[PDB]
């Protein structure tokens, strides 16, 4: 039926978007996951545990992504002054500049793919799928 | 803006759905990818190349999934009578029975997550996001 097709179409869109984002972000030396880590840290320091859970990837994938961003000078591992075992991944000035270039790439792509939809149609879809997200996140965890 | 948020929300929905589907399909001894391979072969034999490309996974991931489904007796590798190198992955009677149980699991989950949406609202969203899929697939490949 339709409810099933909505979710199946959402999956197909994600797969295609993921492929194209990896391609376009590659020019910024980033993978789609690397970009997500930057996006996550852009508004405040994040724990590696949060990153893995939020973006549904292994802890090893996060370690690899953070290690990479760290070598690229885009993020830094900050430790508690009293307990250095407490680690937070913080974005750098350069990381924010790269993140912004990435968000613009994402923005350009989003406008292209939703091109057949008017502003109103975009709004109608957004408010509704936001309800779907609320429910699946309640169910999944 | 909104166009960006539509795509970002689509990604979050996919991640949450993927996590829950792996959990619920696990009871059928399948991973989400295993299920996709069964879904793909349910309407006709498929090449391993098609499977990897269609569901954006590595050829190694497909080989592993097919090998697993093969040992579970859900699919079989069929070869051309004249050139055995030409391989097609074909679903079995048991594979179809398991696929149907999987599709019902998917159907039940889809109804839950879209529960806040009326039938009409579901329809409005479907026709519109189908346009987004058409465009990104044209762009991505």
């Amino acid at each position: 039926e339709n409810r099933i097709q909505i979710m199946s179409t959402i999956a197909k869109i994600y797969r295609a978007m993921s492929r194209e984002l990896n391609r376009r972000l590659g020019e910024l030396n980033l993978s789609y996951l690397d970009f997500l880590v930057l996006r996550a840290t852009s508004d405040g320091p994040k724990t590696m545990a949060y990153l893995a859970n939020r973006y549904f990837v292994t802890q090893s994938a996060i370690t690899a992504s953070v290690d990479k961003l760290e070598e690229m000078g885009l993020v830094v591992r900050v430790r508690d002054r009293e307990d250095r075992r407490k680690i937070l991944i913080e974005i750098t000035e350069k990381g924010l500049e790269t993140f912004n270039k990435g968000i613009e790439i994402y923005k350009k792509l989003a406008n292209e793919v939703t091109g057949d939809l008017s502003e109103d149609e975009v709004i109608l879809v957004l408010d509704k799928i936001s309800k779907i997200l609320k429910r699946i996140e309640e169910i999944s965890q």
